[PDB]
């Protein structure tokens, strides 16, 4: 028996588990120490959660150590660790539009986007990894034979041991699943630590663990911050790889802990700043519809969101005028009501942000066509904004916003490689992309860009199957497909001679 | 012209290049600055060789950068790059007696291990490597389709771009090849800093570049201080990616300055402390044969050498008067006689190391059967060292030595799973080996060692083709194999629609 | 509604479609010509079944043809493909004990065999290739760049289109399913072919694809003759791969057909003659154990039986006499009947073969220590036999027998070439094994067989992730695991200059 | 010494073995049969050439078979293979202007094309495959566990064994060096038959193998008949692979040859009636180009040639006028002048059969736009010839030329799927391209092109590491990439209890 916080809500009675999960019970901190979760729709307080010490960073370790060392999960088949994967999915799909309704609560999510993205993905996520597990091979390797000896040589691939996950707030339920889905399929336990403003989901995930019979151990939940919680992750003895997403900050000081400890592994998926180049011979109406989707997708919190727009010289304005036409047809409203496309963004602090890197790009000169501010209601939603003028040395041009602002320079008619030199002047790289109807200009741009994923005539395209990440400072290792795996697996050559 | 130091010797005339390799061609250090290397057989000064200062870091990184962003290198075909590839493997070859004579005067290697070791397995490393070029392929995915459009998602491999390379004394011309080769068949260019102690088959490898047509920039060559070289190069804004060999403090602070310089990539091959299992069903004769040379090959300068031998009981006083027997036949001497099997160490400060650390074994109540001191005769030369009755709290159970000394502990008849948690209970996991002619024992052995590699009825098997690295803190990453690519290669996926 | 045969038996209520499978519903042949189907238990009909003629045949494959070039299977996404094959396996577990029945009455196995192996198998082969759909992939190539131009080439996996798959009656569900699934992973859609005697769980199977939700038309079956359905599939023109396992000569036939009419792809897994080698050094009482599984396994009714063991001449007659031992403790009788572990042969004319080739053993002047005949009882039940003495030129050492049949040779203590030499001296190459402690004897007695699979220290240890096929005349191309992809996918390449 | 038929041409003094060569010596055929090789620039006879009979190729298979079990070719690494395959693309290398000069006579090839072609691509054949021979790898595979037991499965890349090669007269020394290449990097040993019409630079390759150090009977070359030669390779009993590049009839009859003697694996490269699809959005210059060189390259000889073209109405009338001017500047004329673009077809007899495709062209209705007859000039040239108002119910729209005849046919305005039917409603499935700059269009239709190669505004642009083989009744199976590899491999699956 699981204590709940229960809420009526979107026609359901939200069950959510509001403790840390460890070992596979519900339990609170030490010293009963909570915090609360806040609702982004109205500024209400939705519940109390337990807020995660040091002492209780340890136990959840241990039960993440035991469980591989000698739970039952380091010794089942690897295709029985892929069933019970698959069944934590059937699981997931089983309580959708519940895990939407708690992510449109506690980060602002629509409810219908985050039905399709948020928990859609998260359950296509575990399917995708279940199938692997039995499907992760290493091989057999002709070496120089020590004759008149004979030799052979095989690697294995076996598990790192205990990761600990480290994720950020704009997609809550997704970035667990992600990482989670790998790191499990791969045969490792886990520790996760949500965003501290973000817990509910992945609470309400770790219900469903014990539902689908993972073994009490393996996934183990600490809502808590991450200078405390992340930090001791990053340090423990026994946490053999981190796997983290979030600022470029954060992942230098991540890695600098994972060195000091015990040189445990570590991937970074960390900040961008992207460019999307659209040239006047692309499809205009779909430049258009897709423009505005890699900027106001999930209100701009969006690890992949183009950053900047180039947009060649002869349709800039015709551009312009039909993005703001578009702009006004968007129904800002709560994210549970069925009519809504823009929800609030996820939290106060970051709604204030938003404010003031809007200020910053009028003071630096750029023209604002449309949005920049808080919209006058409850809650903290931020209207849909378009810059342009914008040049390359303003702040805006560098710094990434995470929120729904448009960020647009032009180009000369003509110009390849100036704009591509223009996109490429960051210290980012973790996506680009490229409209054109020309197959030349297509091919030679996603080749020149220098960023982890190119999307052509296209965006937002991110799939289950199609390894994610970035270059340069956005990191470094792939969240899914099968590049995924390689991060949490570690190889053993084994050398005969006989 | 190049500068060269000329000698007479092996039957030989060597021609040594003695200062940096910059953009194509050898430069003195900032100020002329210079150091002396010193022959580790008689303690005499070999010649001076430039000393690398931070601009003359910069002046590499530059030329490295340059040679990656526009010369030919990044222009020509990856078979092309692989064709020039195994003409620097060709050139090698026809060099290989002067490259190995320069190993035996710089590193103490004995000439003949030194040209079928040394200089052959870097000659083997780059043809292997070579034929990598064109075969390093990317992936098609069958992603989701947005209906009632379509999508296509590749992914490109593409290198990562300036690369630094750091390595240790211990196989100068070996541990150079073995980074180099994969970093540079992955289409990379690179900054190379060898150990102080032994630059000059780095600077000799350098010529050869130049006389296998590589294009100046690709390759450049620094010797000089990890603390003001390999520094500078793990903190540069340009470089993207250091791959390092070494101890474990040494590798923590190296990707500690990767994270806060620029998030650069890092792959770690660190220290060892590898086990040797024993049991008494193994082919004694053959046992004592490898476990010889798991101990003393290459005067135990080796990271894969086996720190601690288990030896089951009932064969352990046999085992241990056959390794006496043995040792009493070695022949130390000048690595340039063809009768020395056992040569000098590397410098002199390594040999102090290993005098105190066979004190040390002494003091703590280890027994000393044979050795344990600097043999009497000129330069840096020690005993073939066998201790017995070592315990498992004792520091030369923990300690790596890094020379000729055989640590050997008893277990009981019949313990299987008793000497695997002894042999486990480091936080190193280099390399490991097991001797037993049975079948279901090796293979449960095999499993259960958390290292690396694991050897079976052999012991210091490489293989160019068989990926090398540790396990824990002996690091992350591979040398050797297809799996070593992978550290100098990036993915960027590509998604179209249409 | 469908039509059904209704019985009751084992505790359930049997319903049995007992009509052609054609466009996703069952339907008469062709003139309603039925022929019957005969329990092996005592000699009865179990029911009429539906007889396919050409226009039948010509039916099937173009509603297979209609199904992939414009139903919904040619259009859904690989993932979706991979869930509905996820459903399948789903549905036919649901289902266990209802099909494991059909094939007791059926085929004559075992129930708890039936239940563990037949389907069980089966349903681990659907989720397996299920979890294969979104991770076929194909490459992107580094190719010489036509300068000043660039050039991209990446290749594309596509399905073959209609298959038609033609399978025998020792294993009718399991064989059905190992290529069905591949099949259907793969993108395809396919016409099969049961052996005539056992059509009755593959039209069940044919039911449950309708309950999976499985587009009609992707999958149809036809129970009829090999000589008149079996060939129409080989000559057809919109066929375009066949997937085939049964003898060596039918097999050589439906080449030659598949070359005559418009070179279709064909895969052939043929007969076998396996040799299971037991050295004088292996575990005795397991080497009993596992040698009878070898022969005796599903009445000897098994692709990979091992057909001769060689026993070393120390341990052969003691081995014999724990073989006698044995094979007096197992126990005859109805396949339904829970203490049962030899049921009978699959159909009448099989037994007559192997009462035939009992005859011609002792003929030919073998020793037969038991068996050898029909059981004195209703049905087709066969004596467990074993025969020693063989020597090669006999044709019992020659001719596969597909009964349970161990026939048994010696050789000489220490010989380990001239035994190799005795057991690759057949045309066949399918399976093959040996039992030793010796890991050198092991390592080179696996690398010198000439087979496709090699088990050490076991039998019968087939996994759906292990490839399992025949070299020389048992054929060519792969069943089971990723390899088995290969047969049904082509790779198209494609090459932009841009 | 080699028996040499001498000739002083071309600046050179050709040497070119005119006998069989089988086991390491040329030799005579049995009674001292030869034939006569003809000159197809002048008719004349160029020398008489060994005529192989039935127990030569017997001989040949013996001593494959001989090379293959028991000589140094079976026993080497997989490296040191790989070293004598880079040896001999560098003998080939050395000798380039002599095989050039011996192809130009023997088959026709234009001299400065087949320096870069004909010889400059077998030599990046053999250096790609040699290459892969340490490279290619098997699998070790995570199997269900037979608990309280454990399993390791490992799968073995294997040699098939004796391979028999039948090649085509078109590309004498590369079609030789596609397969050959891949088949001697797999292990494997072989005989070759070249085309009657065209054995001497196959018969000069032999003689670079002893250069080369290739062991004597690893690569035995028997000129003589298909019907005879040919026909006693695809039924040996010693024969384990059959690699066959040719017209489709043939391979039909090969394919029914291996299936009735022992099962022999078979890969087929068959006829195409290839399509290229310009639309008007092309860049027509290159379109033009392009077009050109897909029909006209070596003489048409060439079997991706594209054997329609399929122009759009609005661009056809232009194109053809750009094709007539283009055609009417190349020059027709001996191989050996430099400035040749068009050199004589290789043989008399298909000369004949070119003089009748076009007569039957005419006669059903297309107009001849220019040429369709010989060239009045000794020796065997052919007018390069345009054919429009070409329709699809034609005998010249189905059927292969193999000639210098472009076929044109226009399409639509528009029409995207109407002109992709008319390109697929071929049997063959060889190559296709198709030229646009739109990049909706290109990717759509090389998704619906129904053949194993798409061209994208490129075509001729093979690579020998992008895999190369046709669909439907142009055959299966690729040469070039790493996939020619596993026509030449089989995979042995060992398992192991422990
Ligand atoms: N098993 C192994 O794979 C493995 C390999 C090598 C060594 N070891 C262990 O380490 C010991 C060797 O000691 P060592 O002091 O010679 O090795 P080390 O300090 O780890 O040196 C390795 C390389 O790193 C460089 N380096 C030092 N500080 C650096 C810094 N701050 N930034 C960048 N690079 C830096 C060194 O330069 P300098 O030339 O100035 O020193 C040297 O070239 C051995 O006794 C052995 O136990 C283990």
């Amino acid at each position: 028996v699981i204590n709940y916080v229960e809420k009526a809500v979107n026609k359901l009675t939200l069950q959510m588990p509001y403790q840390l999960f460890i070992g596979g019970e519900f339990v609170d901190a030490e010293g009963s120490k909570t915090y609360n979760t806040i609702n982004p729709t109205d500024g209400s307080v939705i519940c109390q959660v337990s807020l995660a010490q040091v002492s209780d960073v340890d136990k959840a370790v241990a039960a993440a150590k035991e469980a591989f060392e000698n739970g039952l999960w380091g010794k089942i088949n690897a295709r029985d660790r892929g069933r019970l994967l698959y069944r934590l999915a059937d699981v997931m799909e089983q309580h959708q539009e519940e895990l939407a309704t708690i992510e449109a609560l506690d980060a602002g999510a629509v409810y219908t986007l985050a039905l399709k993205t948020h928990v859609g993905m998260s359950i296509q996520t575990f399917r995708y990894f279940a199938g692997w597990c039995d499907k992760i091979q290493g091989a057999t390797i002709p070496i120089n034979q020590a004759r008149p000896n004979r030799n052979l040589t095989l690697t294995k691939k076996e598990p790192v041991g205990v990761c600990g996950i480290v994720i950020p707030w704009n997609y809550p339920l997704m970035m667990l699943s992600w990482k989670t889905a790998a790191c499990l399929a791969a045969g490792n336990t886990v520790v996760i630590k949500p965003a501290q403003v973000t817990p509910l989901t992945a609470l309400k995930f770790a219900e469903l663990t014990l539902k689908a019979g993972i073994p009490k151990g393996v996934v183990n939940i600490l809502p808590g911050s991450g200078s405390l919680v992340g930090q001791r992750l990053s340090d423990h003895p026994d946490v053999r790889k981190i796997g983290f997403t979030g600022s470029t900050e954060v992942g230098k000081h991540i890695m600098k802990s994972c060195a000091l400890s015990n040189v445990k592994k570590v991937s970074l998926q960390l900040g961008g700043k992207s460019p999307l180049i659209i040239f006047a011979d692309c499809d205009l109406n779909k430049a258009v519809q897709m423009g505005m989707s890699s900027v106001f997708f999930n209100k701009g919190e969006n690890c992949i969101a183009a950053g900047r727009l180039f947009v060649e010289e002869s349709i800039h304005n015709q551009f312009v005028q039909k993005v703001v036409e578009e702009v006004e047809k968007m129904k800002i409203g709560n994210p549970l009501e069925r009519d809504t496309n823009h929800g609030p963004q996820n939290h106060e602090a970051h709604l204030r942000k938003l404010v003031e890197y809007c200020q910053r790009g009028v003071k630096e000169g750029a023209t604002l066509v449309c949005g920049g501010n808080q919209v006058p209601r409850p809650g903290f939603f931020f209207q849909p904004t378009v810059f342009t003028d914008v040049e390359d040395h303003m702040y805006i041009a560098k710094e990434e916003s995470f929120g729904p602002i448009m960020i647009i320079s032009r180009f000369a008619d003509g110009d390849v490689d100036a704009v591509l030199s223009r996109a490429n002047a960051t210290e980012f790289g973790l996506a680009s992309g490229v409209f054109t109807r020309d197959i030349n200009k297509a091919l030679y741009v996603s080749d020149k860009l220098q960023a982890g994923t190119v999307f052509i005539n296209t965006y937002n395209k991110t799939d289950v199957a199609a390894p994610f990440g970035g270059f340069k400072q956005s990191g470094f290792g792939k969240d899914l497909g099968e590049a995924a795996l390689n991060e949490y697996l570690r190889i053993k050559t084994v050398t005969f001679e006989y």
